[PDB]
């Protein structure tokens, strides 16, 4: 007789529901806390699952330590478990595969196994708009990248270089942070100057003179509002109604509206040349199945393409300025390269001459090695994936996290990895290179192997298409900085540590350097 025991299950439940509000709250906390803990212990039994990092608080998982110092988190985990391990992150299970094998396993994964758009769309679609990037099937993305690459050709870069140079000089002339016709020395915050210099140079050359002229007005404020939707807090709550969410949505309509306006006027005048990305997409945005991109979609694609490049590039020139500020030896060497290639300054900077500045391109390369703008790249796992040479299975619904930026900082692949050393790239100054066989996903032949320990631009179907644009812009900018200014730190200041909490891993500010003119009496012409 134990039906008598079932009587007391019933009675027991009855007394549960009758406990005071204090104990019941105490229990709605202690009961998932405990379940979680035995669940992990039970989980670590399975040999077909990668090791899972232990955590106390349910749902939150390892969010706090990962969110604040993800490379230290990765390293500590790698010591305990090796290169494959999992951890819970605000609701989700992230499986990290560290090292070159990890790049291979994730970047070169089969289309059917993983989805970038499933990982990213909830974050990007509201910022950029509907119908493009991650708000469309992968095949559509592939053709958009193709369309955009058509405004990123060598001949495009030859015409961008003087426009970008004009903008840097205008900024030296007019911005309160410099004013080189009035001041010979000054303090700047690189996280104030570099985003402005970036948006100004990127706008003028990819969007055109009209759009660049709008940045001189209050309209510029909308791009900032748009940033606030592109944060690792929309990370988790994609849409819950308070005000910076509205300003985001408002900015998107307003900016896309403006782009659509210029598009429609250019077509109404047949004022369609080869100046911009705008001209380019208007002439070339028909998918292979014959469907044309709408004017809304084109405008949304413009926002998305310029947003990403804006923050990665601005963060990178800020890090460059910061590393160089304590290396007058490297400024000196870069300066000598400038005098030699540009014949004392008597040659005008062109895209061709940029390619003959290996030490400048190595400086960019090395900065990107020590400061990858994105410490983590994600895919949602769509089908149970087996991990080669293990018994590990990664179930659908998990996420895979790859981190080439972590490998960038390993001594095994980069001797003295925490040292800024541009000469480690002697006779290897290329932004990237395919050491063999290629493949084409729809936007041109890129490398098939994604095993390089140096992968600032990722690889596989989702690979960056902006690398050459970014070197062009960073190149021109840094060439003018070097030729015009020397700079150094305020007393006792040094290279700041990264802030990893933002979307990109910019430096912890205020990040200030002191500039001074190389030629105090040099004037920059033009009306203002
Ligand atoms: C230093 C500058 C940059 C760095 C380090 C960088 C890095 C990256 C990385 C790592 C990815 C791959 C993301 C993933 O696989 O999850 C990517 C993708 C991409 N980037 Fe860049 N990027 C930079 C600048 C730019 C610029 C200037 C542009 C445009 C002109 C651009 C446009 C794109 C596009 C369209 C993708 C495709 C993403 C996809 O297919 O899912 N990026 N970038
Ligand atoms: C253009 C579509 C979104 N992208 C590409 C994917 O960007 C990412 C990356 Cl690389 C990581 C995470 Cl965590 C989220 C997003 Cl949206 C960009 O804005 N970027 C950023 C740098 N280069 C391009």
């Amino acid at each position: 007789i134990v039906g008598e025991a079932l009587e007391y299950v019933n009675i027991g439940l009855s007394h549960f529901l009758a406990l005071p509000l204090a104990q019941r709250i105490s229990l709605i906390i202690i009961i998932p806390f405990i379940y979680n803990i035995v669940w992990q212990l039970l989980y670590s039994l399975r040999k077909d699952r990668p090791p899972l990092v232990f955590y106390w608080i349910p749902w939150v998982g390892s969010a706090v330590v990962y969110g604040m110092k993800p490379y230290e988190f990765f390293e500590e985990c790698q010591k305990k478990y090796g290169d494959i391990f999992s951890f819970v992150l605000l609701g989700r299970v992230m499986t990290v595969y560290l090292g070159p094998k990890g790049h291979e396993f994730v970047f070169n994964a089969k289309l059917a196994d993983v989805s970038a758009e499933a990982a990213y769309a909830h974050l990007t679609t509201p910022v950029f708009g509907k119908g493009v990037i991650y708000d469309c099937p992968n095949s559509r993305l592939m053709e958009q990248k193709k369309f955009v690459k058509g405004a990123l050709t060598k001949e495009a870069f030859k015409s961008y270089v003087p426009l970008i140079a004009e903008e840097v000089y205008k900024y030296f002339r007019d911005s309160k942070n410099f004013r080189l016709n009035e001041r010979t020395t000054g303090t700047i915050d690189v996280m104030v100057t570099q985003p402005e210099m970036t948006i100004f140079t990127a706008s003028r050359s990819l969007l055109g003179k009209e759009m660049r002229a709008k940045l001189d007005t209050d309209f510029a404020y909308l791009y900032s509002d748009l940033d606030k939707g592109f944060t690792p807090i929309n990370f988790v709550f994609p849409n819950l109604p308070l005000e910076h969410y509205r300003k985001r949505d408002h900015a998107q309509k307003a900016i896309s509206g403006t782009y659509m306006s210029l598009i429609k006027e250019r077509r109404k005048n047949n004022d369609i040349q080869d100046r911009d990305l705008i001209d380019s997409l208007m002439k070339n945005s028909t998918y292979k199945d014959g469907v044309k991109m709408t004017d809304q979609e084109i405008a949304n694609l413009l926002i998305g393409v310029l947003m990403g490049g804006q923050h990665t590039s601005a963060a990178t020139s800020a890090w460059i300025l910061l590393h160089l500020a304590e290396r007058p030896d490297v400024q000196q060497e870069l300066y000598e390269e400038q005098m030699r290639v540009l014949d004392g300054g008597k040659k005008e900077l062109t895209y061709d001459l940029l390619q003959e500045m290996p030490l400048l391109n190595q400086t960019i390369k090395e900065t990107l090695r020590m400061h990858h703008p994105l410490h983590s790249l994600f895919r949602k796992v769509m089908k149970d994936m087996h991990v080669p040479n293990t018994s590990y299975v990664i179930p659908a619904g998990y996420h895979v996290l790859v981190s080439p930026g972590y490998t960038h900082l390993r001594d095994e692949y980069f001797p003295n990895a925490h040292q800024f050393n541009i000469h480690r790239w002697n006779n290897d100054s290329a932004s990237s290179y395919s050491v063999g066989e290629e493949v084409d996903y729809g936007f041109g032949a890129i490398s098939k192997g994604v095993s390089s320990p140096y992968l600032p631009f990722g690889g596989g179907r989702h690979r960056c298409i902006g690398e050459h644009f970014a070197y062009c812009q960073l190149g021109v900018l840094m060439s003018i900085f070097i030729r015009t200014l020397k700079w150094h730190y305020p007393e006792g200041k040094t290279v700041p540590p990264p802030d990893f909490t933002s979307m990109v891993t910019l430096p912890t500010g205020p990040a200030k350097i002191i500039w001074e003119k190389r030629n105090p009496e040099q004037k920059i012409g033009g009306r203002h």
